[PDB]
């Protein structure tokens, strides 16, 4: 059985590695993560000092 | 970093009460509750009293 | 089995109260209506003397 | 000919309020406006006061 | 107030078997699941010695 | 011309199994039935003895 | 209230006259039909004489 | 950079035609019009004398 | 079994007459050719002539 | 690189076999086929002695 | 209010890059931009010198 | 009359070049490669050395 966290990672660099960031997150606090799917792109603008793009992903991980 | 918890809110008044609903439970058990996004309304009918208004929102918190 | 049928109801008041005059319209010529999931909402405003708030739902009825 | 501007509405108090700032908005700027469809619904949690109901809806209005 | 869960099961054997597969893991770790919805099937292929369905529910469970 | 007609169709065994309930109650009712489309599938868990398949259908026919 | 009822029209012609089709159908069986919304466009080809396009439409109509 | 308008083509021939009127007034208003795409397509029936093909369009245009 | 090709037609003509163009390419290429699904519509405007309309199928034949 | 191929398979019996019609399809006329996913199931009804399920998947071979 | 502006950026570069091209372009016109979605991403190749990404973004700004 | 191939591009580094992976898999099998659309994004972490992310894309070529 895989379980999917939705997550929202940011970058001040790129979607890629918003991505990733999301990833990391859920690598430190899960075992057997085995594939992200992309959901959402956006970018943060009037609230932050540089934009910030941000990309939500799926996060899948195998139980057990 | 967010991450999205997938909540449907009930009313028997009104969706945006569902929508509520959902929100004040999230708040209960989590910390940092930014932002709700509607992603679907239905209502119940024919197993309760009165009309049960629902809202299904994904409730977006800041890890860390 | 269960069918739906697709109303779209109308309020002068809210998007909850247009639901709710689809499902009233419903109940009045079905038995064993059981739900209804929203699909649409929306508001006529340039041939009405008031908004009239629109909300289109799918009313689920347990056949026999 | 129609035209569609894309609006999202704010209210502290319903999805509903928050759909009628988006039209009224449009009603102050624009002429013949007949009709809105909500395409989306969120509330805004933790930068504001109070919860902010937010509801975006294309509001069509006539050209000439 | 109800909760979803993101799960994919899997089977050799159907689709059905690998929806039931999700709910059976749904089952074993939480209290009140009370319905699933499906929302992806697929087939792995090349990385397996059967092929294997997978068939993504959200499961529902009521909280408290 | 055609028409269709949306049923949700219920088992404890399968999801075709569901799909053919729906068709055979369109059967029962309506000549010139030709062609079904499966919109929706889910699981009756936490209100029934044994879980419940459920297939929802549009169910096509030919008028005249 | 209105209801829709989810039509497919044919022509040897036309998409536009494939939607007519069943808009015309609607207008022969029930009152107060008053707008379509286009769902589908396909096209028949191997089991047919002539290619037949077929346009599927919601046909709302004003119940009362 | 291209920017979008969302324009609704009315016509009492077809979906084409009200695809084309949409694109005319685009191009009464705006230089350097380059493409369009269907979004959406309906039919008024019930406030015209005639039934009116209308086809909602995405018009983009290249700025500068 | 049936495979599908995706295609998109093109007419200075109409939306049909841009489906007809791309199942006329498929049946010059393909035997068993039997349906063909709309999947979008668009015209080209800014690098043409005349402005060319285009519709997408899927073309379905059956394999064998 | 992976490429996908969108097939048709169909099934006196089930929507997992008709699936695996269409991937036994693949599997005889190319080499590393990994995965499928289902995009689409349906059922003819009224033009076949005993209803065929009919699953759409697409069927994804990885090049080289 | 929120308006949403619908821009597609370019870039030489990256999908990253051209997201921010849209956004660029909003900024020079618009006060108080917010933030952005993406909504499309695609890639023009037979009618430049190299190749060219595009992102599509819905831009927000505050109105007043 | 255009033609699209479905592909998923790979890339250790970005989703971009995975795009521009698959891309120039096309340009070395097609001719009269003119763009692509991007249908999906994601990344493998569970089965490779380094994290891969992919880029599905729709890429369109003419015909003849
Ligand atoms: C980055 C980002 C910020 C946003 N802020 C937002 N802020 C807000 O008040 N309402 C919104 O709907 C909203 N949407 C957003 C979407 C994105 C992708
Ligand atoms: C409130 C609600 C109840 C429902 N009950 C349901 N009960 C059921 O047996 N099958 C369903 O598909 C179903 N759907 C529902 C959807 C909504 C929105
Ligand atoms: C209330 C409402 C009116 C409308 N009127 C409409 N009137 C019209 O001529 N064309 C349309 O597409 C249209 N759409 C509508 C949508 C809604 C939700
Ligand atoms: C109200 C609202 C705020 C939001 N803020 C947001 N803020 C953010 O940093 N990223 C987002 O994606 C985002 N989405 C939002 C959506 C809604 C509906
Ligand atoms: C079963 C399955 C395996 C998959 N593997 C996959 N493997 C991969 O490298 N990329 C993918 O996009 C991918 N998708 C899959 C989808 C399904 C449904
Ligand atoms: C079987 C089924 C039951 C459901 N019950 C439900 N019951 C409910 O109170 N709210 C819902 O949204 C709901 N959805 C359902 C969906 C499915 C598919
Ligand atoms: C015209 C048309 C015929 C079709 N026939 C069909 N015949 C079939 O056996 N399976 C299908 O999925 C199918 N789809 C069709 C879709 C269209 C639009
Ligand atoms: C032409 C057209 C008219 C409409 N009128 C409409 N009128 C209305 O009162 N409510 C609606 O939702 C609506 N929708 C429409 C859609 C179309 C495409
Ligand atoms: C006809 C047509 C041309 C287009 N050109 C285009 N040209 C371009 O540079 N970017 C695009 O996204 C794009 N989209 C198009 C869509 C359509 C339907
Ligand atoms: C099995 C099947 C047959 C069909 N036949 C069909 N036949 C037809 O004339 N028009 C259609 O749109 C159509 N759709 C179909 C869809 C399915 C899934
Ligand atoms: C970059 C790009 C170019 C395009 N050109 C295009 N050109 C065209 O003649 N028809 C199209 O549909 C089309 N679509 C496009 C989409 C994209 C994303
Ligand atoms: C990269 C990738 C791998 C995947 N693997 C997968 N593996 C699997 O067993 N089931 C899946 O559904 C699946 N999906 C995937 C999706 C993506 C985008
Ligand atoms: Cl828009
Ligand atoms: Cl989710
Ligand atoms: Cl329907
Ligand atoms: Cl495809
Ligand atoms: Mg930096
Ligand atoms: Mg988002
Ligand atoms: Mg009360
Ligand atoms: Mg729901
Ligand atoms: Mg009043
Ligand atoms: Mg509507
Ligand atoms: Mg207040
Ligand atoms: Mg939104
Ligand atoms: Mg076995
Ligand atoms: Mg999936
Ligand atoms: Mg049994
Ligand atoms: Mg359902
Ligand atoms: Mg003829
Ligand atoms: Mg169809
Ligand atoms: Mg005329
Ligand atoms: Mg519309
Ligand atoms: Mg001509
Ligand atoms: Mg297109
Ligand atoms: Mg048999
Ligand atoms: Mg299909
Ligand atoms: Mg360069
Ligand atoms: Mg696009
Ligand atoms: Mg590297
Ligand atoms: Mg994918
Ligand atoms: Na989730
Ligand atoms: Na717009
Ligand atoms: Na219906
Ligand atoms: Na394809």
């Amino acid at each position: 059985v895989f379980k999917k966290v939705l997550l929202t990672g940011t970058s001040e660099e790129s979607f890629t590695a918003a991505a990733d960031d999301a990833i990391d997150r859920a690598e430190d606090t899960l075992d057997n993560v085995v594939w992200a799917e992309v959901v959402d792109q956006g970018v943060e603008i009037g609230a932050v000092e540089e934009r910030t793009y941000q990309t939500e992903v799926q996060v899948a991980f195998e139980l057990d």
